């Protein structure tokens, strides 16, 4: 269990290697304005994804960090978001641990 791939379709997305601590913690419990809760993972690193549309502060959980909704680059199920604009790191991805499948390499 070191590969994270879409629950949906299986496209490769990411590794248990790139987990990232922002705060201290890879795991950030968050809520959107229409009250959705995502249990966010981040990581340094991803792939098979599609950023759709251009950057925006709005509601952005990561103070300094401007948000991309980020889709499977295979299925467009919604995986998280890539995040920019910020400092150490500039940028990185918060995925929804729920909708990645955790398995072998
Ligand atoms: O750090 C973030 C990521 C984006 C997220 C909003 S969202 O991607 O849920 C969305 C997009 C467009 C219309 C409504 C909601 C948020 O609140 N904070
Ligand atoms: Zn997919």
């Amino acid at each position: 269990a070191s590969i994270f791939r879409c629950r949906q379709c299986g496209q490769t997305i990411s590794r248990r290697d790139w987990l990232l601590p922002m705060g201290g913690d890879h795991e950030h419990v968050v809520f959107n304005p229409a009250g959705m809760i995502f249990r966010v993972w981040c990581f340094s690193l991803a792939q098979g994804l599609r950023l759709i549309g251009a950057p925006s502060g709005e509601f952005s959980w990561f103070k300094g960090y401007d948000w991309t909704i980020a889709l499977c680059g295979q299925c467009g199920s919604h995986l998280g978001w890539h995040y920019e604009g910020g400092s150490q790191p500039q940028t990185f991805f918060g995925l929804i641990k729920d909708r990645l499948a955790e398995g072998p390499a």
